């Protein structure tokens, strides 16, 4: 029995147009394996910190890979970036806006 | 229950025989995970820039891997090359012909 | 025949609030491929050693990847960390509390 | 609904007992993802060049990984070697015997 | 149509209690992708060489990754070690006991 395999995917908004600091919305990983976050908006400065969160709400800095230059990091000071993360073994993920001047949007696509 | 698994694949033409600068056709990623782009044609010079595009049309430089030498890059000045990309968490991808003297074809095979 | 594929996942507690040295509970890998361990609690100091265990009970130091900084290691002196392991070819895994001052929890999520 | 997943595999002969230069047979990749080539025989010298080939017949040097030493390359002067390739995004692959003294066999196993 | 995916696994004994030099038993890869070999026993010295074997019985040194320290190698002088191999494109694999004083067991778990 041969089957053609495709992943499940969904979208999630962590921040829809943050203009002040916030932890934003937390994604429950469920059955997904990978996350790509897009950082967008018209800010002139910002800092986003990337976090894994467990069932008790403890936050742990989470490294991912920048799709522009393959750099590794657990935060960014830039906008117009995609960051890839391996999330399969995590309960929840969170993308904190530490600081922003203007507006920053943080949205993800998750893949099983 | 044991199943033999195979990927879904399709072909996509970004540029059929570009002779002038163009963003070309955008590929909506859908359920796919990986893309291999072939840059072909007959040219003296050409420049192809690789982009991810979000739902608002923002373009982000996208790095891939050259199958000939495993070099990383988000653009190329060469023809007769395959470039591999991880696209699973992206909305769309675009391969811009910034310039061509002669003609350049840009075609992909996508894999789930 | 097209199928959407998702992994199996489960959770496992190696140590539910260790305050003295212990090997803790051993996880039978079964059909799983990957493990992510979270080291948590309010301990002021601890040492966790990571082990693969075979069917005869022989323990072998097992390296994994720290999700905060991508560092490799077979042990840690830190709390609030995730460690990723490729376990597909192992019979059992074990996370030994070698030492602790305070309480340390060791819990994993496994993925097929 | 839980399924046990296994790949499709097949074998392909690029060269059965080449004693003079030849492009040999081309493999149409179809639904396969990976290729491992064995270079065998009693030749005393040879040069094999590894190619991806598109729908127009353009040949592109294709790097793979030597399973003995993890070296990368797009050709070999050696015999008794396995080379692994990621082929999922390619139309065809070809292994050219550029030169040979004696007999060289080039056979692959492909995996979905 | 959504399915939860798990691998096929199997076990294989290359050597059950080798006390003198032997090539041991050959595993036919079949539909499997990844192999983890455990080297165990009470030997005080030993040398194990790792091989791929083709349909004609030709042996090729095969590199794998030590799970304790991520070191690469095609042989070992140590006991109490796991070695991981990518075997998907191989016909057969063999683990030769070149020498041993005492007993060495060589067993694998294989994953699709």
């Amino acid at each position: 029995n041969v089957v053609i395999t495709i992943p499940d995917k969904t979208s999630f908004t962590f921040h829809e147009a943050a203009t002040s600091p916030s932890e934003g919305e937390e994604f429950v990983v469920g059955h997904f394996r990978e996350l790509t976050v897009k950082i967008s908006g018209s800010s002139t400065s910002r800092e986003i910190k990337f976090y894994a969160v467990d069932e008790n709400g403890e936050k742990t800095a989470l490294s991912g890979t920048n799709k522009t230059d393959f750099q590794l990091g657990s935060s960014t000071l830039n906008t117009n970036e995609y960051w890839d993360f391996d999330i399969a073994g995590l309960f929840k993920v969170m993308f904190e806006v530490v600081s922003v001047t203007g507006d920053v949007t943080v949205k993800g696509i998750v893949v099983s």
